[PDB]
């Protein structure tokens, strides 16, 4: 069992070691293409070439760190996405590249998939496929200017299981997402689609891998230390100077569930760590208690908590009081989502 501390799991030299280490590197990838050019200019409105094609880039969808993300199309036209890093990230196309390989088939449905990345002598492109109904944040916020205010609790608890259910794949395959938040979900066609009443919302699919951690290419029980970057949240571990490794997901999913609670960001407090709100007044208080508590309150990287239980424990009350209402919850949210991709 003895802890192999790796400090910082992020750290740009460490990331440079791991890569040039590795047997079969990024540009032996049958789909990765090496361009002996600078990157061309991508902008809105603009075409640009590709290799040997020409992309009309529509508008963007995202930018931070290194990073803007590009709506964009290619006799009949497909719609993708093209994520631009400047300078180049194969790290991002190494993680989703094991990923879809250890992924057991039959879940590969739930992430987004990928088509080639072109590396550049100062950038990368890499194009994906695009979930044409924006980020969990968005549709979070969207909520805000209804009567309603929040996501209502059936939504919740579908999307809560469905996160719970990918990051039990994820973590089956030894990969830590490393910044799962509202606006690193995606919705998408899958979602549109849906005419059942399964218990799983479809057309969900976790993005951006800038922070992802492959446990594969550390020693057995490894340990990180470093508290998160820029853009993210501190877990429990970090907060209190702690190690950490699969419980930065745990976190996420977590904060993520709280922000479609509550429509805000989670703030926690000690007393075991809980977070903030949590009134009386909330349905399923009870299972809502315990869900945070377990997804909080891991006593170290040798008790992680099973994501299957929590799943199924979410189900129970889903099965009794939402079987019969999440296809009129899922549509009224259809609407709203369409009515947003119209402006
Ligand atoms: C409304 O936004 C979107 C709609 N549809 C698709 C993507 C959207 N947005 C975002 N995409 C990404 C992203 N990340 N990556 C990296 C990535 C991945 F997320 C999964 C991969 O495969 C694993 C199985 O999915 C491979 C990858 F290279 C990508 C690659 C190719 C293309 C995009 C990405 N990062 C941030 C994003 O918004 C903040
Ligand atoms: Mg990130």
């Amino acid at each position: 069992a003895p802890n192999f501390i790796v400090g910082n799991p992020w750290d740009d030299k460490l990331i440079f070691k791991l890569l040039s280490g590795l047997s079969k590197p990024v540009s032996s990838y049958p789909n990765t293409f090496e361009w002996q050019c600078k990157l061309p200019a991508i902008k809105p409105k603009t075409e640009f070439q590709l290799g040997s094609k020409l992309v009309y880039v529509h508008h963007l969808l995202g930018e931070g760190a290194f990073a803007q993300v590009y709506e964009a199309t290619q006799k009949n036209k497909q719609k993708f996405v093209l994520k631009v890093q400047k300078p180049a990230n194969p790290w991002e196309f190494y993680i989703g590249t094991q990923l879809m390989e250890r992924l057991k088939p039959s879940m590969q449905h739930m992430f987004m998939k990928f088509y080639s990345a072109h590396l550049f002598q100062n950038g990368s492109v890499l194009v994906g496929e695009l979930y044409s109904y924006g980020t969990l944040l968005n549709a979070i916020n969207l909520y805000k200017n209804t009567p309603e205010k929040v996501m209502p609790q059936g939504l919740v608890i579908s999307f809560a299981m469905r996160m719970l259910y990918m990051i039990e794949q994820v973590h089956d395959c030894e990969i830590i997402h490393g910044d799962i938040k509202p606006d690193n979900f995606i919705l998408g066609n899958g979602f549109l689609e849906q005419d059942d009443e399964d218990d799983l919302s479809a057309g969900l699919a976790l993005i951006d891998l800038g922070q992802s951690i492959d446990m594969k290419l550390f020693p057995k029980g490894t340990i990180f230390t470093a508290k998160c970057e820029t853009s993210g949240f501190q877990c429990v571990e970090m907060l209190s100077n702690k190690p950490w490794n699969y419980q930065i997901d745990y976190f996420g999913v977590a904060a993520t569930v709280y922000c479609m609670l509550f429509g805000t960001y989670m703030k926690v407090k000690n007393e075991e760590c809980k977070p903030e709100g949590l009134f009386r007044r909330l349905p399923h208080l009870d299972m809502w208690n315990e869900f945070f508590h377990v997804m909080l309150n891991i006593p170290d990287c040798h008790h992680l908590p099973s994501l299957d239980l929590l799943r199924q424990k979410l189900k129970k009350v889903f099965q009794q009081h939402y079987t019969n209402k999440i296809r009129a919850l899922r549509n009224r949210l259809i609407v709203l989502l369409l009515e947003c991709k119209r402006s």
